[PDB]
């Protein structure tokens, strides 16, 4: 539906952020899953087992065929690497499902899905109605609009009575701004972890003859460049959501504040708002305030008034 | 069509539950295909047909070529190995699409599907209706609304005989639960079975002159992580359907209550339903009470005769 | 269009049954082309042109490169392997699309198709119209009524005279039964021929130096489930198209009984069908009766005269 | 557009059979591109310039590393192998463009195109018309009626004059007949030339030491099989072409004969077609009879008069 | 939109032959990432720096491993080939670009895009007018269609001043006419510069100890059937942008005599074009001459007249 | 929605180049990721840490395994290899990137992607109004017009009001200029650096025996086409984003002169505009003057005064 207006400038940021966010997960795991290899070579002279390190030149033989070889780079794989190094793609990629359902789940909640699809469906009607081009400032069109002004009525006493929506993007935000919290605690915590050199003593030599081997992670490099990029990306994520959450503090959403626009539009008689529909209103008056405006015409009772005097006449 | 309306939270949540489950079950079998592959080398010293584990190092030689090195890595796969090991994301895909195809078939049903796809079709109608506005509380109007009067009540005599649907949704879910059941009873029950280090008896010593072999299965970690991953999936989908199920069992839903609406609407002459009509109006109550409390005024008789009056008029 | 109401259960799992036998035709047979290989290995000691199976352990040596072990893994491959295993894919990929096309052929033959979208596409008219609403228990809508009168009348006669219909839907599943009989008859006889273990005699040994050889295919465990698999899914297939053949033979389908419905309505001026239109009315009471009973008001003669009563005054 | 009306079955079939003659060009290129490699292996004892095929026994060995190996197999792969067992996925692809092209051109030529777009378009008018109704056995309807009257009798007279439509689906289906003759003329010739087992004699003893090899080529079975499957593909194909151009030669379609409608209708005066007009009434006669049946009104000047009398009165 | 009319056949086949030129573009592009390796094999006896190709057969060897084989590999295809072999699915692929925006730029250039919309827009129009259907031999029409004299008496105005639009077309095919004299002129010059044998002597035997080594390029030949294949194409594509340009010459496009049409409608008041609207009005003559003949009824000034006198009574 | 017009041929053209800069940033990652690989060769007489380049010739021996020659690949592609080398095809997707998202970041921020959406909804009315076609040489027509001339003046106060569409543009093409001139003070600077020849001094004797090596990146060519291929792309980028700025700086597009019109429209009354108006107004302008001259009609008060009289009559 038309619910680009439900999602303000840091709803619409986020999303995208949570889009390349996902492309780097992919593009790190099919990467992974392609090789994610290492090459594991022996050390003759070992000293605390640590590779002691101790006419023309020749090249030095370990006498091993292939097969060893590969058996070897699995285990220094298996065991002597970190998780992290291992998994890296797959977990953001994970956090970057959270982030999108910690977003439609608010759309999608059916107690709440029909509230915001009744909230749009009568603002455009609002929105688009004739009869208020005349008002702000033609019989049938008071049908039209007098039969507006009784779900209207009957809407404000509907919705207003709950206020679980405003309780759900409350609950939405503040996990993922918890959320963001924590990929920062331990992501640098074992960023520092991956490293091309690497060296493991693995105890096979009844089957090498060998104890420690020295290998190299040619992606370890790369990984480290998605996760320094990755952790400035969720960075930038992390202070949209922590703004959008004090802005939902510091304003106190639950009541709104019609008391500027009945200066303009010069009508004394219009209620303001208790409980889950100013939050909605504030909503999106951030999108605009003319959606806004445009509403307090059919709020009104003395605007109904005017329109029931020109209906009965 | 429009069924989104039909399938409440515990529906949707199970509908994605039921599609990440095959995004695993797709990534662990693409990658299955790919390699599933172990590295066997034999063991000098034997006992119990056990790896015995009896100046500088040096490599180890069992004079050995590439292809019974490739040869015996078959094997020790083929038959030292546990099919669960193998088959797991061939397996749950399976599984996935039951979870699907237990859904879908209520919809897909044709002596339902038309019951449903009327049932439906009736309600919009219902919400849409201009008079029901005002008699929630021209002419044109009217026929319209009694038009729809007629059908409204030979449907509701139509439908009310079957008790079909009701059945199926009962017979659908119950055995998603009894099948949640065995994949717990199973899974859980092999899952010990896979692991990296791996040692074959294999008996060709005729072509090799070996007899035992180590192998070393490099996947047996990741599908460790995806059978926790996906245990604890559908956990979460068990209780889901369990969840519904004692909703179903507690509520006693082949009839509903109008009785509460009547007291609002101010209706004393309201029938309750009976059976298959109720269980479909509960479910939409799920989504919303609001369609079922417009539907109160087409069902109502003295509504019929306040149009009747108004039409006569 | 809409035909979905023109394919009653029994072809709509046909259809989806039509489905995975192509995604595991399509899945065994790009698995096979990538791989479909085998690991050709000598036998020193051989007895019967058979492997005779004749300090600590060492490697044996045939001294052969990679090639010649490559060429007698295509020769061993290429002869002394069954058909069936190496085509199994391309098989009943076959056979999944004369499912499919002994389907459409129906619907695509050009001859019926005409009354197919002619059957169709006045019945949702006849569904749709008001009058019947009224009929069933206003002048524009009695010159749209009795115009669609005339032409039921004149496709009552146009479509009657042929019996090409039925004949096709007879001449369809009654092939695809004969069909499913020999797949069962066939593809159980040589499903035991697959098999991991093989023994090759092939008479190389001016370019190795050896004769028999033995090897192992490593898809033989897999292809062989998709056997049992299919197999078993097929026969599913063919009760499905049983079934509804022994409905087709045992209730006579040339000729409709409206006498159960003419109780109802009231309306003792109403015909039977004779041939090639009660086909295709039994086939949508299948879908639902309630079309064919609002198909009977257009159809009645003094319905029309009821109709031509109110059209006069 | 609605072009299905355009294809007859003879043309359906015909848009299918190119299409699963499309999937097997294809995918044999894709197979093709893939690997299409050979195993080359030498003679020692040679005569003829052929092989001569003259405790335990033991490898041979020729002394050679793997690229001169890959080297060997590019040149009696380059040479010694026939274009046809190397090309072919890429020439039946060719000929299955052409089949699509000698359909398609017919639509897309703009000069007939047009003629095309026009002939349908007063088609489902005259179809959707609801005075033939009533002439078949309202004012503005009149109007609406004869203004199609005098674009059919421009219609009538704008493209009869012309017949290059006639002479495209002539000029088009007469090449694809001819077409079909030569694919079996060399296909079959050549069939025999692939073959698994290959001995080329290539000359180069600088570079290995050996003068004669022998090669097997994997896919000469499977490329065999495509062969056969296709040339039975397009047998089939050939006879369909075959026949529409006999019953376009039998049947002289430059003229059509109303004369079996007037009788039914009962009009005397209705003219018969020249040329290029009753051609494509010809065709979608072959569709149906009915759209060529209810055009015979539309036609009649009588059936006109009907009109004027009732539009003037 | 419908720019299928701004397009003559000559530009039609032009579009389909920039489709599959692209596909043998990306075929071969795709290939040559895929491996465009070569053999490289030294030469004992050189003469010339050329392989001077001086009790069995027993194999040479030059005792080498993989890599430096693998390295030298590299250098003589780096230098040793040309990039005519390496670029050339990257060439025509860039070449297919121009092609594609050396038509597209006239429909998405702005200055004429607009003069293109707007003058399709009144066409259909002029085309679907009732009144023009009365007028080629109802007040409500006449307002419609007088409205229509305004704006096409304004859009003959608006557009005939400017001439880009043809300067546009004549730009834009002489250059593809230019361009495509070039394209033959070096690829078959270079064409005979690939193929499968080459000899490359590149100093380096402190590395391998050989000078001179022979290779051997196994795509030479296919590249060689694309490049002949491509050629043949692009001459056929040159053939349409020359004649469609000799036509844009001899017919001298700038004005159009409508003084044959005139005769027919028996209109003596009628202007022609000057320049930029007998271009497109040249063009659209091309698809049929219909249109224009339907358009020059809203042109004439006594036409008008027949509506206003028709319009004022 | 219909933004074409809100893109000039600036825009246009950069759309596309901002698509082929996308298309060889990945088909040159999609190629890095596939091998990105070197040959690293040893060197036995070393001077300078250099190769030092000191009956038939034969092959050199380093008496060295394949993994080892891999490990060594690895490394001196790991560190003596320039990181932009690697990088490149990662580097000028990113910037790909930013040049899309800094134009649809104008469309996309709300508060004036409302006022762009406001702006264009009215145009298309006020382009399609009949009551222009009148006015710049009915009744319910007046009342349509009328209804709009309102909104125009509430329109007209509403958006000329901010500013910050013009600075947004401003701010967008600014920075992407600033952006333009860094790709060439970086990438040619380091463009040089990548070549095929390349010597590594790694100092691992302990492991293979060497100390310097001698490498070949195969890709050094190709990647350096598509750098002096992309900044001869980007430079015509730059050029285009240079033009409209000083375009944007030249003309004072805060403020525009209806006063070239006024003259034709022979309309004294009609104000010009002072900020974030005419700027857009100075934008649709560059797309076509036309939709400009039917705006001055809705906004000059006279031309409301002609259809006052008109509608009061």
């Amino acid at each position: 539906p038309a619910y680009r207006i439900l999602k303000p400038w840091w709803d619409v940021f986020t999303d995208y952020i949570s889009i390349v966010m996902l492309m780097i997960a992919v593009f790190g795991g099919t990467l992974q899953v392609t090789q994610d290899k290492m090459i594991c070579l022996p050390c003759k002279w070992v000293t605390k087992d640590s590779c002691n390190d101790s006419t023309g030149p020749t090249g030095i033989k370990y006498d091993l065929d292939r097969h060893q070889y590969n058996y070897v780079d699995a285990v220094c794989y298996e065991n002597r690497l970190h998780w992290f190094a291992k998994y890296f793609p797959y977990l953001v990629l994970l956090h970057t499902l959270i982030f999108l359902a910690c977003s439609n789940f608010w759309f999608k909640f059916p107690r709440t899905s029909s509230k915001l699809e009744h909230f749009v469906s009568i603002l455009l009607k609002c929105f688009d109605s004739p009869w208020t081009t005349r008002a702000l400032s033609d019989k049938k069109e008071g049908e039209q609009a007098k039969a507006l002004f009784e779900k209207v009525k009957k809407f404000r006493t509907h919705v207003e009575e709950g206020d679980i929506v405003y309780r759900l993007y409350m609950r939405q935000t503040i996990i993922k701004v918890i959320k963001f919290a924590l990929i920062i605690c331990y992501t640098v915590y074992y960023v520092h972890n991956i490293k091309f050199d690497v060296d493991c003593t693995v105890d096979i030599e009844s089957l090498t003859g060998y104890r420690t081997y020295r290998c190299a992670h040619p992606l370890a490099t790369l990984f480290k460049i998605l996760a320094s990029f990755y952790i400035s990306l969720v960075i930038f994520y992390g202070l949209i959501c922590m703004y959008t959450l004090w802005w939902m503090l510091r304003r106190s959403l639950k009541k709104y504040s019609f008391e500027s626009i009945r200066e303009e539009s010069s009508y004394s008689d219009i209620p303001d708002v208790k409980n889950d529909f100013a939050f909605m209103l504030h909503l999106i008056d951030q999108y605009d305030p003319l959606y806004s405006k445009r509403f307090a015409v059919f709020l009104s009772e003395v605007s109904e008034n005017k329109l029931r005097q020109l209906n009965l006449n």
